[PDB]
Order: C-alpha cells, then structure tokens, then sequence
C-alpha cells in the first residue's frame, strides 16, 4: 500500500530472456503452424470463431517494439497462440498435436527461466 513496498524481483533481464525463449520456439521443428498469422481470407471460419488471432511473428514484433509492459503480458500472448490452436483443431491432427507439443515446450522454458 501507500509507502509500503514489497521487495520485487529484478526484472532487468526479462526482455532478453523472453527474446531467447521466443527464439527457441521460433526454431522448434513443430513451430511451422505458428510462425505467421493465419490467412483470414483463405481459412474458412477462422475470422468468426477466433476472436483474438496471435502468432509468433506478431509476438516478435510486439516484443521488439516495447508493446509488452511486463513478462506476464508476454506469456499471455504465447498461451493465446496455443489456446487458439486447441479451439480450432482436433487434438489428433498434425496442427493440434504441434500445438500441444509447443505449449509443453514453452511452459518448461518458462518455469526453468523465471520460477
Ligand atoms: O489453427 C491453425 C493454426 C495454424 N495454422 C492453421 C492453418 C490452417 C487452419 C488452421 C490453423
């Protein structure tokens, strides 16, 4: 409260570390569905069903231009990619499986790096 502050974690390396995690995700062999925005003109249903599209290139641009105020807003956008994937794809499809694999991969990096 006013004039009563918690010790807070050193956040000075957060930007660099999120960038490293994102690089590791960008170079994963199962990242291919998620590298660019889904083409809303070519994929029926996507625009109407998925209210907030997100992809790795869009996260990279936001990270490079100061659009994440903190590391938690970064994690929310990463998770959004995989939540969107689960919404639109059957678990037992190539894309569906890719999404589960990448979510697992991300969450371990996240825990190992920050928790
Ligand atoms: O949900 C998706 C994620 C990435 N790519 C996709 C390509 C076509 C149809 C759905 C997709």
């Amino acid at each position: 409260s006013m004039s009563v502050k918690k010790p807070k974690r050193d956040d000075s390396k957060d930007l660099a570390l999120c960038s490293m995690i994102l690089t590791e995700m960008e170079t994963h062999e199962d990242a291919w569905p998620f590298l660019l925005p889904v083409n809303l003109k070519l994929v029926p249903g996507y625009k109407k069903v998925i209210k907030k599209p997100m992809d790795f290139s869009t996260i990279r641009e936001k990270l490079s231009s100061g659009q994440y105020p903190n590391l938690e807003t970064f994690a929310l956008d990463v998770r959004l990619v995989f939540d969107n994937c689960e919404t639109f794809n059957e678990d037992d499809s190539d894309i569906g499986r890719a999404g589960h694999n990448m979510r697992k991969y991300f969450e371990k990096k996240w825990t190992d790096t920050f928790k």
